[PDB]
DNA sequence: GCTCTACGGATGCCTCACAG
DNA sequence: CTGTGAGGCATCCGTAGA
């Protein structure tokens, strides 16, 4: 029964199919592009077929008029109508770059259901999935010459119907409410974000990299002298040498966070360090970028494009190449320079950056998740409590934490709650084995509800196998009961960091969401990103708690009204999301706005 | 006895042509 | 007949963000 026929051959048939698609509460669209050039209609995208279901599949042709792709438009953007694509995000690039179509309403992706009933799976091909979920399909896995008009309605066939069997499969998980409410609106804002691209002058890029190099020149000419001789950098066996082989103290694993009994004293260590983060900082931010830029002429600027990938285990969302995510924060170099790679991404004419991070974000939903009344008063009542960490754990003021000292902080808490060993807290504090293991224990007394979290979390992870975040999202880890030892610690450690973080990740997402909603609620006029051609905000990066916007001038204090309404609102929890608001002239000048 | 990501570089075995 | 350099991947680790 499986069928190719085209309704976009004949006028009558076409409004017939158009009427009745308009109908359809859940269809199934897949893109038919003909790469001949690596963004366009009639030379690159071909078409788009739908199936809604029975093995049916239509092509609506995009070649050798324009009324199709207009009633398409309509059909794609609020005809219910939920229709899914075999990734999503890559799709909804194709359609705005190529026929300026948005994907309005609710959107569906198998991967991200494949991803959601296993996220420390393997990214599953379509194929793969009908290997898998769908085996009484195989047959219809020949057509995928590519003849994009065959490998349009075998793809989409196959992914309607694992679609459809991961439907059931997440209404057995209990993940359903969640995969269609949150994870592919958050999909949708995620592609978004990769059609806004972020902003980037290679003026800036241009003169930190002359910067970075006369420097990097600068230290390999300490380096050479330092030691006497002209080894190199970049080989692990020179800097094996000299450094362990003269004087220090120890093939020998030359690495960061030796710091310690080697970077005092003799200075050569501090001086290896700073050459390999420019050097990293160059060849993996500046050379990679430099390469990557592309000009958008509309804005009369460059933009860096990423690739969200969003198949994590955790329920994060990472970009591969460019990694806009890890691009470093601003550091000092002395002849002072401040290399600041985040201040070479800037908004457009007239606009402003505006980042909105959450505050203390996986403390919060920890207090939720555990019901720990005494974190929950305390982060109710508008106290900075790695702030607080920091102060007993150096004796100063709370008021005059440190930024960088309120970072360790950071880390000592999120390490203590997610199973760091007493070896590990040591390093990371400077305290004995003992002294960690001591505080870890009075952590875990202060802290009873959050403790017992920890101990039903593994002890439900043991008997069901997998773990469940705040909305839904389950992990599995066979290795919870598995024999060894130190298998059975990292799937308990992987079970504890997976709900809470997970957890955030899923708040994280709908905060994204709920903004992006209420930004198209105030501003319906303006462009949903810098592709499809002002006003309103773009969502140019995630950071995985924070929201990159880049808004207007004019429109940025009921921007930012707006994205801190819904990132404290997005959900109904015993504690308050915090969100930090601030803006600037660029991504790495941003100023606190209190608002 | 922190976790997550990408990613390149590095190990670390497994196997195949190969030259003796 | 057979060790074997080489290649051939398969993962592990370090490092930057979070
Ligand atoms: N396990 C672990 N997770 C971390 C660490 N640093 C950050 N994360 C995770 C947990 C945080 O909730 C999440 C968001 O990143 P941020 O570092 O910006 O922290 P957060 O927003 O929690 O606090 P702050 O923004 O400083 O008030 O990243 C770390 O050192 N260890
Ligand atoms: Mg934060």
């Amino acid at each position: 029964t499986f069928s190719i026929i085209d309704v976009a051959s004949d006028r009558r048939l076409f409004n017939t199919f158009i009427k009745e698609w308009k109908t359809k509460e859940r269809y199934s669209l897949a893109l038919a592009c003909e790469k001949r050039e690596h963004d366009s209609d009639g030379l690159v995208l071909i078409g788009l077929s739908v199936c809604w279901g029975a093995r049916d599949s239509y092509y609506i042709s995009l070649q050798q008029v324009s009324e199709r792709l207009g009633q398409v438009r309509s059909c794609l953007s609020r005809p219910g109508g939920v229709v899914v694509t075999y990734d999503i995000i890559q799709v909804y690039k194709t359609l705005v770059l190529s026929c300026g179509i948005s994907l309005a309403g609710n959107c569906e992706d198998p991967k991200v259901a494949c991803w959601l009933l296993d996220p420390g799976s393997e990214e599953r091909t379509l194929p793969n999935m009908v290997t898998v979920y769908c085996p009484e399909e195989l047959p219809l896995l020949d057509g995928l010459a590519h003849c994009p008009r065959v490998r349009a309605a075998t793809k989409s066939v196959l992914v309607h119907a694992v679609m459809n069997h991961l439907t059931g499969l997440l209404e057995k998980d209990s993940m359903l409410d969640l995969f269609r409410s949150i994870e592919m609106p958050s999909q949708v804002c995620l592609a978004l974000l990769e059609l806004n691209g972020v902003g980037f002058s290679v003026e800036e890029c241009e003169r930190q990299k002359h910067v970075m190099q006369a420097k990097l020149t600068a230290l390999e000419s300490q380096a050479y002298n330092l030691a006497g001789h002209s080894f190199s950098l970049t080989s692990i066996d020179d800097i094996a040498q000299v450094l362990f082989l003269e004087l220090h103290l120890p093939q020998f694993s030359t690495t960061k966070d030796i710091l310690e009994k080697l970077r005092p004293l003799h200075p050569l260590p501090g001086v290896i360090l700073e050459w390999r983060r420019i050097t990293n900082a160059l060849t993996k931010v500046v050379f990679p970028l430099q390469r990557e830029k592309q000009y958008h002429p509309t804005l009369a600027m460059d933009r860096i494009y990423p690739i969200a990938q969003t198949h994590t285990a955790t329920g994060r969302v990472s970009f591969t190449e460019p990694n806009i995510q890890n691009v470093p924060k601003d550091f000092e170099i002395c002849m002072a320079f401040s290399v600041s790679m985040r201040h070479a991404f800037v908004p457009f004419s007239g606009g402003m950056i505006l980042a909105a991070d959450y505050s203390q974000l996986e403390l919060r939903v920890l207090a939720h998740l555990s019901k720990d009344q005494r974190l929950l008063q305390v982060l109710n009542g508008g106290a900075d409590v790695f702030r607080c960490i920091a102060a007993e754990w150096k004796g100063v003021d709370p008021e005059t934490v440190n930024d960088s000292l309120r970072q360790q902080a950071k880390q000592i808490c999120y390490g203590i709650i997610y199973g760091m060993g007493a070896k590990s807290l040591g390093e990371q504090m400077g305290v004995e084995e003992n002294d960690a293991a001591c505080y870890i224990e009075s952590f875990k007394a202060r802290y009873k509800g959050i403790n017992a979290f920890l101990k039903e979390t593994v002890k439900n992870c043991i008997k069901n196998g997998y773990v469940q975040t705040l909305m839904g999202r389950r992990r599995y880890l066979p290795g919870i009961s598995n024999t060894n030892t130190h298998i059975k610690a990292h799937a308990e450690r992987q079970a504890v960091n997976t709900t809470v973080q997970g957890s955030a990740a899923d708040i994280v997402k709908l905060a994204t969401v709920n903004i992006q909603k209420r930004l198209r609620k105030t501003y319906p006029t303006a462009p949903l990103s810098h592709q499809h051609t002002l006003r309103g905000a773009f969502f140019v990066l995630q950071l995985h708690d924070e929201l990159i916007y880049e808004t207007r001038e004019e429109d940025l204090i009921q921007v930012a009204q707006i994205v801190k309404r819904e990132m404290e609102s997005a959900v109904k929890l015993y504690v308050k999301l915090k969100a930090k608001v601030k803006v600037g002239p660029s991504w790495g000048n941003l100023q606190d706005l209190d608002l």
